[PDB]
Order: C-alpha cells, then structure tokens, then sequence
C-alpha cells in the first residue's frame, strides 16, 4: 500500500490537527523525509505530538516509520496512476499489479450494480430514437467509445466533448430521447448545465457517475458506478474501464429488446467492412 | 455456451462436409429450426449421415439436441456480443456474464503477457518525442482514449483514426519517435499501409494486436495480445478493454522512467481543472 495514496484515502479520518500535518506531507513528501520531528512540527505549526499522533493515525509506528514508508512511496508513475506503485518496482510488477487493481475494482462494481437503475436506462434508450453521450477528458473517450457500440442498434446515437454542442444539441432532444453523462467525479461543471438542459427539455438523463455527487442528484436514472479513484490526484484509468463495461450492458439490454431482425441488420453493418479488411487465414 | 458461437468457433475443426452445415446453419438458423433432417440435407447438398456427423462433432447427441439447443441460441443480444446469452436472459443474467467474460479474459491476457515485448515498447516511448496511435472502429476509440492519458508524459501524443492524416502523420515521424497500431483483428488495410509508412521512416512500430496477424508481421514491438473476440462477427467489446489495460500499463512504464519532476508536472495539469469542476464535500 502507497503511503501517499493511503495518507490521501484516510484525511476524512484524522483531526484538524492531524490533517495539516497530512497536507503538508502530500504536498512536499521529499522535505518531509530529511525532516527532524521539530523541523516538521515548526513548518506544519503544530506540536511535537502532534506530528506522532499523526503518524499512528496513519497506521506508522511514530515518526522513523513515516519516514521510511515516505522513501518507499515516491516513484514518479505511483503519482500517475492510483496503483501500489514502488520505488523499484519492475514492468513485472506494475504490470500485474494493474490488471490486478483492475479486476479487484471490476468485482467490486459488479458486486455493487443497481440491477433496477441498469433495467430503466436500458428501457429508456430502447424506447429513444436518439441516444447522446455527454463527458470531458477521460469521460468524453468513453462517450465515443460508447457511440462506436451504440450505433448499429437502429437508432441515432452522438456523442460531444465540446459543452457548447452538448448545449445547442441536448436542447433538441425530445422527451421521448436519452442523453448518458459520464463523469468519474460527478462533479463537472460544464456537464452539469448540459445535464439540466437534457431535463429542461423533458428527456430521459441517465448518470453514469458515484452516486451522491451533483450530477447524480440531477439524473433520471442514477446508475450509481462508485469506483474508487481520486481523479483529483491520479489520472482516471480504473474508472473509465469500469464506465465501459457498464456501457456494455446497456448496449447488450438494448440488443436484446430487438427483434430477430437485429441480426441481419448486424450482419449487414459486420458485412460493409469486407473490402477494408483481409480475409482470415 | 451458445450453440451459434460454439458452432461458429468449431469451424476449423469440422470436416469439409461438416463445414458446408455449419455455413448453412450459421447463415440460417432459424429455417434449420423447422427443418427435417432430409431437407437440411438436401439444402446444404450433403447426406443426412452427414449432419449427424456435424451434430456429434459439435458436441450435440444428435439432429433433435441440435434443433433444442438452437432455439435456446437465438437472442438478437447474442449476435451483438460474444457472450452465452440465452433467448430469455435479464439484465441479472447478462450484466453479470458480460462482467464475468470481462474478468475472465483480462486473467487470460494478464497470464499471457509478454513482458519483454512490454519492456522494449515502454522504453521506446520512453526515448520518443512523439507517440502516435493509429486505429480504426473501436481501435481508433482506444487511440483517441489512450492519447488522453499519455498527453501528460512530457511528450507530443496524437490520435488518429482517418488514414490520410495517419500516412501524413507517419512519414514525419522521427526513427526516435514511436506510432502503436491497434488492431483486434491485425488485418484492416489501411492500418498496414500505415504501419509500413512508420518502419519506411524507420520509427518504432508498436502493434497493439494478436500474434501471427498481417500487422503482427510488421512490428518492431509485437505486443502479442490474443483475446480471443471474433469481430467478423460480434461487436468489439472485450478486445477494447484489454487493450487499454495494456495502454495502461505502458504508460505507468513510461511515467516510471521520467524523474521526481514529473509529480509536479501531474499537479500542474491536475490543478488546471480547478475552476472546471466543482471542489468536492
Ligand atoms: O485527465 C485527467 O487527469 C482528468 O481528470 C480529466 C477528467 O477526465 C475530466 O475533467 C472529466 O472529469 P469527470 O467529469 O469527473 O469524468
Ligand atoms: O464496429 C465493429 O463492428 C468493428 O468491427 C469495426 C472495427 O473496430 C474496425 O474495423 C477496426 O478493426 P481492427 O483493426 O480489427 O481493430
């Protein structure tokens, strides 16, 4: 486990005290580790004790064991991704570790689903003649990812990353349509005024979002995806992975809530890449 | 098992006369259904011992079993993925195997990595000014997605999914410089001619694709990863998300080989969010 990481997960544990203590080692782990206990206490402005309480807080020993934790948790990639990543670790390592990471996060969603949320997104988009898929950075490839799955299943599918169109194009929507916001944080503001136009104009929003965030409150269907990565610090890469397979069902609920005809239709869509792809052999 | 896939996948196995059934019954099955063993016969162009034959060799006990199993085969949801979806699944059923098929194959990926090919590709990109990813379909998603999380590495990243600026883009590369193709199925026309554009200007070719494929051929870093999701068929799905996994993994490799520096760097393009979304509480 990263102390960094772990220092981050637990300041909605420690004391008010504790969490400057915690703030100044996130924010210059390095100084911290040629700190003195007093140097320390002086630059957070707090007492000696306080300093120790923190590092027991933090499951250390007292303050050697921060110390020698801190110079096992600052490699570069540890900062990147939110993966037990150390100094040394080898393409080895960081590589199961990843796929590890990814499972054990796959598991846990898939243990978590709102079965029923997933059942009214699936009816709602089957019913849609337009589905749209709103998100920014990370949340916006996932909107066009899901675009490249969506459209072969007979009805008009779009997604944006430029809120200016998510606006001018939500507002066209009729009630009757579906527009997905995706987002790990919940919290994006552009995302938002284009969530509270899908509802002014009577559509069906789905969230694909951690419930209990800002966008949730606004959704329709809150699908509730409660993947734990802090993409204040990291970048999203857990997450995005857990939105895709949640678009997969969707996609999947949506193909089955069509006819027979649905397998010609995508026979027809499979047999149009004939002469852009070889033959097998 | 759906006995569609099942039957499809078997294909290599069956004997000429046995193939000619299965084509027929994978073209139809339905007529196949309310088919008598003479007319079947007598459709394909082959002796009813002939399809008893196929039926064993598919693992069915006979003619009848064959037709039982059928109709338990047909679910339009079937034919949009390669999941054992059964005629009358709910998402109960179905989102738990497409999260099962997901855990299953990334095991199988994980199992299977070649780390070396791993090592040769991060260091590579390590040495790059420029990485590119050249994709198409679901494969130009996971360029454009993967472009998103290597932009922040401290080199120049670009996606892209129309040819023409892939082959423009290509002879401009630097033999120092790094372009990854991604390719499920390793056979899409365009993708090569790009691929030969990047070793014609002598940069490193990554493929991102399974062993023994026509893009395979041209690598300079086979990456090697084999899911096993027939996309003359079903819809990408599985193959997207175990290749961005391996995304993943290059660029914590690639985050690894940069110094202390790069925290800072991260911090910097993470602050640049702030007044885009909300603080959290
Ligand atoms: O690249 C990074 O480091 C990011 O964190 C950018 C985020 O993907 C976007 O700001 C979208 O944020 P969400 O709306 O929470 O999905
Ligand atoms: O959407 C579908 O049904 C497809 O199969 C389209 C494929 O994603 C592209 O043709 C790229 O193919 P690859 O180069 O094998 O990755």
């Amino acid at each position: 486990m990263n102390l960094l990481q772990h220092i981050a997960q637990s300041r909605q544990q420690l004391r008010k005290s504790e969490l400057k203590v915690a703030d100044h080692v996130l924010n210059d782990p390095a100084s911290v580790m040629h700190s003195s206990m007093a140097e320390l206490a002086h630059g957070v402005g707090v007492s000696e004790p306080t300093i120790v309480r923190f590092c027991r807080a933090i499951g250390c020993s007292g303050f050697q064991d921060l110390k020698l934790k801190l110079a096992q948790s600052l490699a570069a990639g540890a900062s990147f991704g939110q993966f037990s990543i150390h100094e040394s670790d080898s393409v080895a390592d960081f590589s199961l570790k990843i796929f590890d990471t990814t499972l054990h996060s796959l598991m846990e969603v898939r243990e978590h689903l709102d079965t029923h949320a997933l059942e009214r997104a699936i009816a709602a988009i089957a019913h849609a003649q337009r589905v749209e898929f709103y998100g920014f950075g990370a949340s916006g490839a996932v909107a066009s990812d899901a675009q490249h799955k969506f459209f072969r299943l007979l009805l008009s599918a779009a997604a944006y990353s430029d809120p200016h169109m998510q606006a001018m194009s939500a507002v066209t929507l009729k009630p009757s349509d579906v527009a997905i916001c995706i987002s790990q944080s919940g919290r994006s503001k552009d995302l938002l005024i284009t969530a509270n136009l899908v509802r002014e104009a009577g559509a069906t929003l789905i969230t694909l979002c951690p419930s209990q965030t800002p966008l949730a409150d606004l959704a329709t269907v809150n699908l509730a995806i409660d993947v734990h990565e802090d993409t204040d610090i990291y970048t999203p890469l857990t997450s995005r992975i857990a939105h895709l397979v949640v678009i997969d069902v969707l996609a999947m609920g949506v193909a089955m809530a069509r006819g027979p005809d649905l397998v010609n239709h995508l026979k027809s869509v499979k047999r149009s890449l004939r002469s852009l792809r070889l033959s097998p052999k």
